[PDB]
């Protein structure tokens, strides 16, 4: 609830004349390195790093450092970065956000501060959108990097959590956004602390940071695969609708709780199953799901304050009556949807891990970004991330003819058009690209000039290496290509032999996007290094971004505004309004966004409680935090189940909190005092301690330095298992369609966030009876 996002914040152009003086600084030392061989040129990596520890700061070497790469490039690549280069380095040095347009040389510039900044041995991100292009950057400026004697590494989704690991160790290390997310999350989901393959988070340098921050951030990240056993199981769980006699366990208080079984059903299930009440010999899995079964028939009932059914099962509110939406029982009461009544079977997919970039990206001590198109969405970079954008002067002046939109009436004559266009374009030999939205479109411009016979390559959103080539070759002679929007991104186009004189690569969009960013990245592909080029975008008045104008008529003048679609129409007032329509469609995208944010804090405050709770169960053996841990799980199961039942009318009738002692936590003997002796909540700390801590003690003597392995086995197991698997599925549901009636979007953040703890403080509780029900029951 700080501040607001969207409303104002600090400068430009105080910024931008600093970081031009910084560049002619680095022009005046050009020849301090110029002609120093390459051995000297390498020492001063050291001599940097020598420097920042003795008492510099990075800033303190900037000039130097950006010079040294500088000289390094031109030794290793051929080129010497431009002024606006090293310019683009302190935009990214400041982790602030670098906007250079397409065509300006942002790899390189990423050099100068990656360097920089990687001096430290603290490590560096250089992030970009997929595999190839993290590939490449890293084959292509790995050189430069190493050259300067420093380790560059690349992590893909293929590398064993071995090889990552070891890239994650480089100085410097290249990825795709998503690995990042994924080795997270992947980190937060280990057995022993190596298998971790990431270092703390330094720096992130995201290249095209507005595809990966803007518009993939309205995606979570999601982990998914399922393996209770599952589907199988659960029928067989159900198999015991019969002679619920002697395991028709006993009653309860609050919320929930059945797990106790008398030992005529145990054994006699298991037998129809094949081995002894299971201790936690991979049979936790059986026990837990018995357990559930049992619940679903007598404990968690039908119709009232339970379920009710459509063709699966939604929970209620007994008291206002309409279904709860997005509600999962917890830990696995599919019971009840599966095999209870009806065979409304539910087990597929599995959610195991979540995250937003947002969150994740948030994480890393600096965040600096790199793209053509971020000056719209400013007044989030700097405040969601933090960061400013920075507007970067091109180095040559650019000379292209973005044209004004031309609108047609139907979507029809539109296609056409755009094929005449294209028609006229492969006749002159002028190279054309053609920006598509949509796959489908993609499909029928082709087919248009398939008709037309016309030679051209049409370009999927997938296979990124292919398309790389065939992205170069679009600025040759002759060339036409179609991209499927967020195709051949990241890869100049090249003019051929003499296309110069052509006028360029002609571009040509069948369509404004759902974001001018989107629309300018279209014209970019044109005018890089004051190439000629001409973009022009095509409309048709039968479609979306034009609905403004449906029921549109006239008293005297021509009707429609560019009626019979013969030719077409321009006028600022139309395009004009086309930006009202973007701009609010960007607005859409910002709340939906704005709304996962603030979902995945909910999810983020949880997280990193449950995280930082694990890893402190794994690091367990000299505090003896596993018993002490151990022992708090228990006394919570105990001081929860005595207090139920013992209300404030009367602590009275002590009979099933006998049983309850028995068959949860101790054999038989669990009876002393049998009831109403004497009557007190402080008195349950000292009996129930004593006929639980003895038999710790002897439960622990009989075969004690395992048993910390045992503790461990079970704890990790049931948080890690029941708790966090379920939780975080359970909790992806209620994200997903919390569309029951009287709730309107984003105000649900009111009842995620309190529907979404309450859930967690049950999980906290499973996860307490688990632990501390079989440390006391279950033996060899
Ligand atoms: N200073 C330079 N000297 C020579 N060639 C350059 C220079 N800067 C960039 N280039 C070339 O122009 C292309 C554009 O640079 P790039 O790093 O892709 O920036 P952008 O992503 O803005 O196009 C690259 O393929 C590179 O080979």
């Amino acid at each position: 609830m700080l501040g607001i996002l969207n409303k104002m914040f600090d400068p430009t152009k105080r910024t931008l004349n600093r970081y031009e003086k910084i560049a002619n600084d680095i022009d005046a030392i050009r020849g301090d390195y110029e002609n120093l061989s390459d051995d000297a040129l390498k020492h001063k990596t050291i001599e940097f790093k020598e420097r920042l520890e003795k008492g510099a700061t990075t800033d303190d070497l900037l000039v130097e450092a950006f010079a040294v790469v500088r000289e390094a490039s031109r030794r290793v690549t051929g080129m010497f970065p431009f002024k606006v280069q090293l310019m683009g380095g302190v935009a990214l040095h400041d982790g602030n956000i670098a906007e250079m347009k397409t065509g300006e040389g942002k790899t390189l510039t990423s050099t100068l501060p990656v360097y920089l900044n990687a001096l430290t041995g603290k490590g560096v991100h250089v992030v970009t959108v997929n595999e190839y292009l993290a590939s490449r950057d890293a084959e292509q400026m790995g050189k430069i990097f190493e050259f300067l004697g420093l380790t560059v590494g690349l992590n893909l989704n293929s590398m064993s959590k071995d090889e990552k690991r070891e890239a994650y160790a480089a100085d410097i290390t290249y990825s795709t956004n998503n690995e990042l997310g994924f080795d997270y999350l992947r980190d937060n989901m280990v057995l022993y602390k190596e298998q971790m393959v990431q270092r703390p988070l330094h720096f992130a340098v995201i290249d095209e940071v507005d595809s990966i921050l803007i518009d993939e951030a309205r995606t979570p990240l999601i982990i998914s695969g399922q393996a209770a056993k599952s589907t199988k199981l659960y029928v067989q769980a159900n198999a015991f609708v019969r002679t619920l006699k002697a395991e028709k366990d006993y009653t309860y208080d609050i919320k929930t709780k059945a797990v106790q079984l008398t030992e005529e059903g145990m054994t006699k299930a298991e037998k129809a199953f094949g081995i002894d009440n299971l201790f936690d010999v991979k049979h936790v899995a059986l026990n837990h799901h018995i357990n559930q079964a049992l619940k679903a028939h007598v404990a968690m009932q039908k119709d009232v304050d339970y379920v009710v059914e459509d063709g699966q099962v939604v929970i209620v509110d007994s008291f206002t009556g309409r279904l709860m939406k997005g509600r999962r029982y917890s830990e696995g009461l599919h019971q009840a949807i599966e095999a209870k009544e009806g065979l409304e079977i539910q087990n597929e997919s599995m959610t195991l891990a979540t995250i937003t970039f947002q969150n994740y990206f948030r994480m890393y001590e600096k965040l600096a970004g790199m793209t053509g198109t971020a000056k719209t969405e400013e007044e989030e970079f700097r405040n969601i991330y933090n960061m400013q954008v920075v507007t970067i002067p091109t180095n040559r002046p650019v000379v292209r003819d973005d044209r004004p939109d031309l609108i047609y009436r139907t979507m029809e004559g539109k296609f056409k058009a755009v094929a005449e266009d294209v028609a006229q374009r492969y006749m002159t030999g002028q190279p054309v690209l053609v920006g598509t939205v949509a796959v489908e479109t993609s499909e029928l411009i082709s087919k248009l000039l398939k008709n037309k016979g016309i030679p051209h390559q049409v370009l999927n959103a997938k296979n990124h290496e292919r398309e790389a080539q065939i992205i170069e070759e679009a600025g040759q002679k002759g060339a036409v290509t179609i991209a499927t929007n967020m195709a051949g991104r990241g890869t100049d186009i090249k003019l051929g032999e003499g296309v110069k004189e052509l006028g360029g690569l002609a571009v040509v969009g069948t369509e404004r996007h759902e974001s001018r960013r989107i629309d300018n990245q279209l014209r970019g592909r044109s005018g890089r290094q004051g190439d000629p080029g001409i973009t022009q975008f095509y409309l048709s008045m039968e479609d979306e971004l034009m609905r403004r104008f449906g029921a549109e008529r006239t008293m005297a003048m021509l009707d429609r505004f560019g009626m019979d679609d013969s030719t077409p129409i321009q006028s600022k007032m139309v395009s004009r309004a086309v930006e009202s329509s973007q701009k609010r469609v960007e607005g859409n995208n910002f709340d939906s966004r704005k709304q996962l944010l603030q979902y995945d804090d909910v999810l983020r405050q949880q997280r990193e409680v449950i995280y930082k709770q694990r890893f402190e169960v794994i690091d367990s053996e000299n505090l003896r935090e596993i018993v002490e841990n151990m022992i708090k799980s228990s006394l919570e199961r105990a001081i929860a189940a005595y207090t139920p039942r013992e209300e404030l009318p009367e602590e009275w009738k002590l009979d099933g909190l006998v049983d309850l002692i028995n068959t949860t936590y101790l054999d038989e003997g669990a009876l002393e005092k049998s009831d109403i002796f004497g009557k007190e909540p402080d008195e349950m700390l000292e009996l129930i301690m004593d006929r639980i801590i003895t038999k710790y003690n002897e439960k622990e003597e009989q075969f004690g330095k395992e048993q910390m392995r045992e503790f461990e086995k079970v704890i990790v197991l049931r948080a890690v298992d029941s708790k966090w698997m379920d939780h975080i599925d359970a909790m992806d549901q209620l994200r997903q369609g919390i569309h029951l009636r009287a709730y309107a979007q984003t105000n649900p953040l009111r009842e995620y966030q309190m529907e979404g703890f309450a859930m967690f403080e049950h999980m906290i509780e499973s996860i307490e009876d688990e632990v501390a029900k079989f440390v006391m029951k279950a033996e060899i």
